[PDB]
């Protein structure tokens, strides 16, 4: 579809404020509609439904900061292939009004969230501020959506994809980063056992 010239960095980076993601310890009983593997460092989960990703820090950022997550597709000769929606569900038009129609990745729950098409990669992502853990709270959650299953034929085509999580600073600048592999699909508890069982 639409070729990028360039990919974006995957390296691990904690970074000066000890960036990290977390997630939710779930299990993979039928009714999960999101299930973290740590062992193949892959997220499962269901069409349009809210994974919460847990963003962690051991110092606090300065303000301004905020939270970028961009997808690509995890093997070398797909990598350069923007991973975007396919055409039944850009078409679909299930947007909230915030997001655009082309883009995999939304956040849900959050009024300040931003969409960026880049002009000269041509990849999509989605920025929301960092805000510190609520009262009471050790962490600080971010609600993303994946508006298309792993299998859309003309989209992620069942290629499989990675989510690159960025901390930046208000200019831009990288204060860290981490990602983790995605699968979506209808049955992600089934999914994350069957692929844990043939390591
Ligand atoms: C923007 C976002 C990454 C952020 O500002 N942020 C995330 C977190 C935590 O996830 C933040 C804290 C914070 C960090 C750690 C703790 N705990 C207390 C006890 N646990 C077990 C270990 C450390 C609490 C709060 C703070 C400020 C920002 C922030
Ligand atoms: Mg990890
Ligand atoms: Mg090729
Ligand atoms: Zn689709």
């Amino acid at each position: 579809g639409s070729m990028s010239s360039s990919v974006p960095s995957q390296k691990t980076y904690q970074g000066s404020y000890g960036f990290r993601l977390g997630f939710l310890h779930s299990g993979t009983a039928k009714s999960v509609t999101s299930t973290y593997s740590p062992a193949l460092n892959k997220l499962f989960c269901q069409l349009a439904k809210t994974c919460p990703v847990q963003l962690w820090v051991d110092s606090t950022p300065p303000p301004g900061t905020r939270v970028r997550a961009m997808a690509i597709y995890k093997q070398s000769q797909h990598m350069t292939e923007v991973v975007r929606r396919c055409p039944h569900h850009e078409r679909s038009s299930d947007s909230d009004g915030l997001a655009p129609p082309q883009h995999l990745i939304r956040v849900e729950g959050n009024l300040r969230v931003e969409y960026l098409d880049d002009r000269n990669t041509f990849r999509h992502s989605v920025v929301v501020p960092c805000e510190p853990p609520e009262v009471g709270s050790d962490s600080t959650t971010i609600h993303y959506n994946y508006m298309c299953y792993s299998s859309c034929m003309g989209g992620m085509n069942r290629r499989p994809i990675l989510t690159i999580i960025t901390l930046e600073d208000s200019s831009g600048n990288l204060l860290g980063r981490d990602s983790f592999e995605v699968r979506v699909s209808a049955s992600p508890g089934r999914d994350r056992r069957t692929e844990e069982e043939n390591l």
